């Protein structure tokens, strides 16, 4: 999963390392994340780790041993658009929207450096 | 290479399943391939070993270790519709190429049980 929303976030935003310029951003968008975003990219992780937290509950997701990013799934990249497979069963194809999602937010709204890396000490 | 091609087919052919409906069919559906192929399906199995063989030509295919079947990339398969993927590096992108147009050769052929198992006593 976290390769794959790697791969998807370029397809996206194909000048960025995405593992390099979203993660540590604001309170979200990284590893948990907790308080009030910080901004709008923030909220773009804030969705994504509840859509994380909600597949978690299907019992399709429960049938596995991953870190949540390592449901691995299939998509292609196509003219910059992420189209989820088919193929995916049930848990990768509901992990695949949320990396969708989550790589089209990031494209469309404001990033801020300020963030970047910012201080947790209140989020 | 080969359970993406699997899927490919699968995308093109919902009801089958390729690995038991394809290999072993003709002279070149599987293993090898020599002779005259028997009909349009062989036929298409013929222009895949082919390509394969062109891949292998590839400088990127040969900064890799597999069997022509293990060179793994990315594809959807969305209403029945095969895209792969341009995070494919060159040497996936072609093996994805011809394995798209393989599952799609073999969708719009006759398939021939008498072909199915066919004795290679003269191919
Ligand atoms: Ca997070
Ligand atoms: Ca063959």
């Amino acid at each position: 999963a976290l390769w794959q929303f790697n791969g998807m976030i370029k397809c996206k935003i194909p000048s960025s390392e995405p593992l390099l310029d979203f993660n540590n951003y604001g309170c979200y968008c990284g590893l948990g994340g907790s308080g009030t975003p910080v901004d709008d990219l923030d909220r773009c992780c804030q969705t994504h780790d509840n859509c994380y937290k909600q597949a978690k509950k299907l019992d399709s997701c429960k049938v596995l041993v991953d870190n949540p990013y390592t449901n691995n799934y299939s998509y292609s990249c196509s003219n910059n658009e992420i189209t989820c497979s088919s193929e995916n069963n049930a848990c990768e194809a509901f992990i695949c929207n949320c990396n969708r999602n989550a790589a089209i937010c990031f494209s469309k709204v404001p990033y801020n450096k300020e963030h970047k890396n910012l201080d947790k000490k209140n989020c």
